């Protein structure tokens, strides 16, 4: 029997494992270390989770390795691997109300949105990649012949081996799903550091793999400190690929950790400060509604959030005036109310960091139209914020706030290259939008945006089949899509003479 | 006018440029520093070559930037870009006796060989990758439509931009070509740091790009030090991809450097203690001749050289008795004589380490069948070496010689799983091979060998179209082949709603 | 509510629908016409099946048309489409025993093999292609720009639309699944003529598509005669693609009809006289077992069946002596019994054909070493046959038997080139194989063989991810693999200028 | 030495061969027959060209057959076959003035434009496919392993063998090139029937292969009658692929011929009544210039020409008004004079149909805005014609003009679905186009147009890398693009077990 933290809430009776997941069992940490996970809706302790120690990493990696080298996962057909990864999705469906609720407590996600996006996309991801298994192909190549003999060259795509996946707190299960699916589909096995503050969905997922008959020790999950658990993963000489999603500063440290250990492969999806340019000739009402989502989605905690909205001179004051009308209607409150539009922030820390961010923007001149402060009420809620009169040199114009904060800069009518320019003025390069009814501006601003993803007359429409990565300092590699896979496969050329 | 360094040799008149090639003109380095390049056939100073400084990297990098961002290379058609790259091929072809010589002279490549391989394969690289120019395609993906609307998702394959290429000395021009061609074909501008000790053929190529009509600033060559020029490239906040081929130790360092500045893309292609398994049932004549080749080609100064030979017991003795016979037939001598077929080592530095290598080899009680000394003549000649009785734990079964030192071990008659286990016991995995007539043995071995290439009844069968790379700590990323372009490309995802 | 011919057998209760399936429901044919389907084991009547009429092919085709044009099937995201195709696979699994049981009864397929291949490989198909749904991808081509302007060129893969699938009697459900999967996965809609003589699995599967949620009229099955109902599909001006699998002289007639009606795409999987060449250097025990499989598999009613065994002289007599031994052991009898390995032939008609094929084989002087007669038991049982001293000119050497008749020819010890030649000497080109332990002989033979599959050291190993097609008068196009989708897609090029 | 018909024009000495090209040499017809090819600028007999007879096809085929099976074409590297075609591209470029001249003489193509397009794109086409030669890769596929053993599945792409090409008269050289290039590049050898009326550029190319070193037999050109030389190709037992571009009527016929012959692979590029929908919010002035070229380009002898111009109401009057002012500015006249916009039609018989077309036009109720008559000057010039008030039942809405005949219909304001549906109301579907400034329209429409190409805000913007092909009765299969290779390759699946 797996040990649960049992909690009756939201018409369910949650059974949450709270332990380490190493080789198929749920165990205590070395020395039975533990920490609390905080419910950000009221700031209470949810329960206590195992605190993975360095020994524990080594143990996890050793399980995964064995499980890849001699374990069932390594021997089965590509096709049958898919079968399991579909089952895995399937189980995840059958538990979705649960998973979403957990996520609702643990990360403060709105339970309706947790359902559709956090859990939904998750379920979707596994299904997608599941499909890619008997479809990962190599080539035969027309190598010059070494006459009077013949030659055949072929490639094989092989797994890379033991992987470490290290992820942040904004969409706990979702992130975990994105990479792990790609990882497991490519035939690898894995140790997962979920963000320390958000362990619960990750662990429940652990259990689910069991129910899916994921072979013992292909998946391993270790709640715990990045500085320690995550650090070992990168240093460990038996792991051979890191998948990372996190802050720029750590990503830099990670890549470094990888080079100094054993030149492991590494993928980075770091920050964004993505510009959304809204033209006067767009659909002004859809632009307020799309562009609010481009900031407020998942309480702002989001990689592709629009860091800046650039708005044609002619439509600006009316766009703002409209956004404030809409913002006043946004329902703040507990994630478990079907009611709620806007939930609480992920953990205290980040609310305090959001508080200062906004102090600071006001300090340096920008106009604070609304919000910019904690919502006074228990738990850690933050008022949707709108800044205007934001200028290119400002902190708030350069820095990734990662919270419900609209940053609006006007762009003078009928230059394009001149705003394009200001939008590519960052070292971030992850996402970007353009709203216009004009085909030419769209197609053009779409080449010129120095960013991995360009939304056109929409926002936040990632999909599990379209590749997702960064340029410049947003990192490299892709998540989701056929091209998320090359991160987790390797290519062997085989040359015969005959 | 260009400053040449004329030299009458091999029935030709070399005119060898010898300065930094920045901004598409040849220039002196900061404050006119220079250094000597040495002929490894008589230890003489060939001529003086410019010593690029930090101030010079900075210009070269910012000359490549301008050349991408505002220059003609940034705007011509993709089909037209590749047209320029083919031109370059035939310019290089028309300079093939001249180029095979500068190589013979500068890196001690046997002349017939430089012509065929150093320079000939360099030519085919460019023809090959100019072909890919307008065949680099993106995709359109069947994204989930956001009813009641529609979406369109596509990927554009864009250039990365300003690239650093840092190469070694063993095939000065070919390693330059393999990497440059891909990069330039994907549409990038480059700064190239050749191996300090082999700046000649790179500089000539520098001239030849002017001849082709490559726009000024696309191609930039800085002869100099790895610890100064090399390092600045990887630190530069404006370089975005570092392609690298060299030592494991240096490799590890580059990645860390890349990590630390601006998360720049990196592809390492490092050492290789590559195993060749020879079963009782191959053509034993071919086995020898081919296995010889797998060690002695280009004075064994070759990333993929068979680092070990494992010869099945039943034929071990007779294979060694055959290899020796063949080694004696080898004519050692000056790269430019027609009758020569084993030239000198690249430079003093290295010939010294090779000496030390076999020393240690004998110290550890592996038995020396022949060679292992510096041939007594002037220059840097190393004698074709054979070891036998090399046990797995020994130094000379672990580190990389990169000199013509055939290193032979026994495996027991009708083992397979064990020889393999032995052959894979290295932290390298770049190349490997197996001679055998048993389709089953053949295909299984090539499954199981933990290495980027597996030759099968052949060796040193690289082809511009077959991807060349490393697993484990031999690195990551591919050179040559379609898959190479991946390292010089980025994917932008465009998601339209409508 | 549906009408079933209900039958208690094989530890279950068959409930087979016996009607045309048209646009959602099961209806009787024009003025209630019907025919008999004959159980091949005892010769009995299984039941009455509706006999579709020209009037009905029209009913069906236009059902499919609506279903494609404003019907739900062509609106659902590509991904949800795969979901339905996956659910249909789950349902087929759920009903697998029933389905094999009908297949056994209807086509006389040994029930163990039917489970694994007929039903098994069918269930595998619909899953394999279900996965391809949201991974069918277009491209962005980097087209020459029309300076001073800019262009973008993309492709979209799209459905061809209403399709006709016309299939034979040897693997009724399987032939249907192979093609229908592909068809449905590319998002078409479809009318199907199963072979008149075997309509039953076909119609069951229709019921199954209802269980699945496949929407009304996406699939329609019309049991009926080729020369009426099929001739109609191939003439119909609203069908835009035909996938045929059948005889040659009928293949030709279809293409001819497709030309004349509306230049509808056609794809043909026709005859075979597939050569299998057996060298003395193989595992000769594994070669009788693999080589009787090549002919006998599913009673020799099997397009890639080895129509012709060339056996190297030195092992010829011992190969025959051994087959003969293994042929005695084969248990002939009721498909539904556990111990039976050789089933009855599909229908009375085809049986007489084989009796005569073998008469005619003796007449020209081939040496009936065993078999050639019908088995003295009720129903339609045919003696596994073996012929030797069979010459390149003989009828049985040239013509396609489609039955359990191994046709053995000697070739000369040493020859490779001269046998290869007599095995390519055919206007057929569907399969071929080679047994040999020698990697050289093996790759070289598979180059030189003129056929769309070459089996090396194995045979009859088809699989859903690997494409299956003919060369020469065996036809063209692919069944299975990613490449069968190309026949069920079209390509629109979109070039913008902007 | 080759006989020419030498002629001095355009400050040039054309040497034009006029004989059958068969087996790498220029030879006479059987019993030396010939016929006259007729300059359309004035009507003069340009010269007597050879008239290929049936035994002349048997020879051409059998040449290409030897040339493929034993010839150098299929023993050389894929990389070298490539070289040979790049070289041929340069021989074309060196001869481009002459070739563009011959074209303007033989098929009356404005020389200004013959150079840039007829010849320029031919030259680009050979350089395109040349670079595809060594990049036609196969696959390795994750086959289900037959445990306890193992399996390996690869695909080789091989050439199809001897092909026939049959072309129309409108871009004699460019068509020959679109096809011949991709065919030869796929590794095939060919027999090409130029349109009877235009042998001249095809024969010079025939000679040009000789200069370029194309192995004797690889390219065979035979001018003659469609129903004699044409037919015998499509009938011949040794031809395996027929690539054809022409009338739908002939197309149906050729398909049927391939059917009765030997199920030779075919690929039709038939007619087209290509619709162009021009919204009211487009750039008006540009839409004119574009829209006019949509029809008038290359005297309208271009199969993707807009055969229908739906012009939104609010602007239809102003548009016709503008289109007229610009027609007046076009200069009719000798193709050879630099100042000429609109040259003659290809031959008498076509001009006669053109006159009858607009005869039937005015007759039915069309408003003839301008033109519709043969220009009064010698030769075959046809006045650029505009009609309006063209209703949907009119014969000029349904048939293919293939001349300079703009055919304009009104549509209601803001009324997309309706005009769409009008535009799709054809059995053709070769091209379409939309001029609009609004992205949602532009994209929507390009979904819904039932055609193989959709130009958006441009037209006649084909490109050697973008695939070109028709839907419905405009045929199937693509020319140009990677796409195009699929027509000239076969896929061999090779499945090992080991
Ligand atoms: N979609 C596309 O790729 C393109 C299509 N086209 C189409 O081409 C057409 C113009 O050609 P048009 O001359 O009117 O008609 P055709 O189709 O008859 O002309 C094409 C060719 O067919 C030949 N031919 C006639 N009968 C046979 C036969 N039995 N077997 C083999 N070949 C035969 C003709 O020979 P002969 O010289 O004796 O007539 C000619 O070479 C237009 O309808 C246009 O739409 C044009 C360009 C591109």
């Amino acid at each position: 029997v797996i040990n649960y933290v049992e909690k009756a809430v939201n018409k369910l009776t949650l059974q949450m494992p709270y332990q380490l997941f190493i080789g198929g069992e749920f165990v205590d940490a070395e020395g039975s270390k533990t920490y609390n996970t905080i419910n950000p809706t009221d700031g209470s302790v949810i329960c206590q989770v195992s605190l993975a120690q360095v020994s524990d990493v080594d143990k996890a990696v050793a399980a995964a390795k064995e499980a890849f080298e001699n374990g069932l996962w390594g021997k089965i057909n590509a096709r049958d691997r898919g079968r399991l990864l579909y089952r895995l999705a399937d189980v995840m469906e059958q538990h979705q109300e649960e998973l979403a609720t957990i996520e609702a407590l643990d990360a403060g996600a709105v339970y309706t949105l947790a359902l559709k996006t956090h859990v939904g996309m998750s379920i979707q991801t596994f299904r997608y990649f599941a499909g890619w298994c008997d479809k990962i192909q190599g080539a035969t190549i027309p190598i010059n012949q070494a006459r009077p003999n013949r030659n055949l060259t072929l490639t094989k795509k092989e797994p890379v081996g033991v992987c470490g996946i290290v992820i942040p707190w904004n969409y706990p299960l979702m992130m975990l799903s994105w990479k792990t699916a790609a990882c497991l589909a490519a035939g690898n096995t894995v140790v997962i550091k979920p963000a320390q503050v958000t362990p619960l969905t990750a662990l429940k997922f652990a259990e689910l793999t069991l129910k899916a008959g994921i072979p013992k020790g292909v998946v391993n999950i270790l709640p715990g400190s990045g500085s320690l658990v995550g650090q070992r993963l990168s240093d460990h000489p038996d792991v051979r690929k890191i998948g990372f999603t996190g802050s720029t500063e750590v990503g830099k440290h990670i890549m470094k950790s990888c080079a100094l250990s054993n030149v492991k492969k590494v993928s980075l999806e770091l920050g964004g400060k993505s510009p959304l340019i809204i033209f006067a000739d767009c659909d002004l009402n859809k632009a307020v509604q799309m562009g609010m989502s481009s900031v407020f989605f998942n309480k702002g905690e989001n990689s592709i959030a629009a860091g800046r909205l650039f708005v044609e001179e002619s439509i600006h004051n009316q766009f703002v005036q409209k956004v404030v009308e809409e913002v006043e209607k946004m329902k703040i409150g507990n994630p478990l109310e079907r009611d709620t539009n806007h939930g609480p922030q992920n953990h205290e820390a980040h609310l305090r960091k959001l508080v200062e961010y906004c102090q600071r923007g006001v300090k340096e001149g920008a106009t604070l139209v609304c919000g910019g402060n904690q919502v006074p009420r228990p738990g850690f809620f933050f008022q949707p914020t709108v800044f205007t009169d934001v200028e290119d040199h400002m902190y708030i114009a350069k820095e990734e706030s990662f919270g419900p904060i609209m940053i609006i800069s006007r762009f003078a009518d009928g230059d394009v290259d001149a705003v394009l320019s200001r939008a590519n003025a960052t070292e971030f390069g992850l996402a970007s939008g353009v709203f216009t009814r004009d085909i030419n501006k769209a197609l053009y601003v779409s080449d010129k945006l120095q960013a991995g993803t360009v939304f056109i007359n929409t926002y936040n429409k990632t999909d599990v089949a379209a590749p997702f990565g960064g340029f410049k300092q947003s990192g490299f590699g892709k998540d989701l899509g056929e091209a998320a896979l090359n991160e987790y496969l390797r290519i062997k050329t085989v040359t015969f003479e005959y």
